[PDB]
């Protein structure tokens, strides 16, 4: 299994710079390489695997908020754009549970105005199309999105004005979303992992009377006592983070701190609690999507 960090944004060599470009970690080695890139650059992207690929839905390209969707091969290392989502999503969640992609919320500007979106959509592979399904209680953009116990969980994000701790579950059976406990910290820009039964909720941003914060911090979410609890922060802070499970550890990787969009990246350990700094990536990227294949 490799680890491909997908898109994102930084500064560097070149100022606001939203990337096209991919690349893959080999946790064997500890060692990153180039890929192929996608069709359009995407900050703020979702990304799903399923059937052996890697999509990359929605996004921002640098001017406009993307509805397209494109498919990574890594036997051919090619992109193939498939049919795009019914709506425009940057910094959407995306989840991939009973054969199906769900893009989650996210926000864009091109319908009607500025819009942070509660709206949820799901793409069969099988007949290339997107179907809207029942929107969230809140908007969420920047939100993460965990697939557990047969439901989607939605976790914090920006509703347009607060930034959020609630979380909800989506049930495809039922086609219903249900509250669940908010987490202790507020986070939008979070990134999301499932590992031995627990949610854990990575980082993030948020405001607060004395101003506004990136974190370092994670919490961990029970369901069998819909209770979240801290376990150890990161190294730096990291918003805007891609999150990968692989071989019974969390990775972090990218992210903006406040200050610098980050190449670095982190791998947590549950049974010791303990983050680990492993190979920065080539490029560096916040906004980033990632995905183990």
């Amino acid at each position: 299994g490799l680890i491909y960090a997908v898109g994102g944004y930084n500064n560097s060599p070149d100022g606001h710079t939203h990337l096209s470009s991919l690349e893959a970690y080999n946790p064997s080695t500890d060692t990153w390489s180039p890929v192929a890139p996608m069709s359009v650059p995407r900050s703020g992207v979702g990304v799903a695997v399923i059937d052996g690929l890697i999509y990359a839905v929605g996004g921002y390209d640098g001017h406009t908020h993307l509805n397209s969707v494109e498919a990574y091969d890594p036997e051919t290392d090619e992109w193939s754009l498939v049919a795009p989502m019914t709506t425009r999503r940057s910094g959407v969640g995306v989840a991939v549970l009973g054969g199906l992609i769900y893009a989650v919320g996210g926000y864009n500007n091109s319908p009607d105005g500025h819009t942070h979106l509660s709206s949820l959509e799901a793409y069969n592979p099988s007949t290339d199309t997107w179907s809207p399904v029942a929107p969230m209680s809140v908007p969420r953009s920047g939100v993460g999105v965990a697939v557990i116990d047969g439901l989607i969980y939605a976790v914090g994000g920006y509703d347009g004005h607060t930034h959020l701790n609630s979380v909800e579950a989506y049930d495809p059976e039922t086609d219903e979303w249900s509250l669940v406990a908010p987490m202790t910290t507020r986070r939008s820009g979070v990134g999301v992992a499932v590992l031995g039964g627990l949610i854990y909720a990575v980082g993030g941003y948020n405001n607060s009377p004395d101003g506004h914060t990136h974190l370092s911090s994670l919490e961990a979410y029970n369901p069998s006592t819909d209770t979240w609890s801290p376990v150890a922060p990161m190294s730096v802070p990291r918003s805007g983070v891609g999150v990968a499970v692989i071989d019974g550890l969390i990775y972090a990787v990218g992210g903006y701190d406040g200050h610098t969009h980050l190449n670095s990246v982190e791998a947590y350990d549950p049974e010791t609690d303990e983050w680990s700094l492993v190979a920065p990536m080539t490029t560096r990227r916040s906004g980033v999507g990632v995905a183990v294949l």
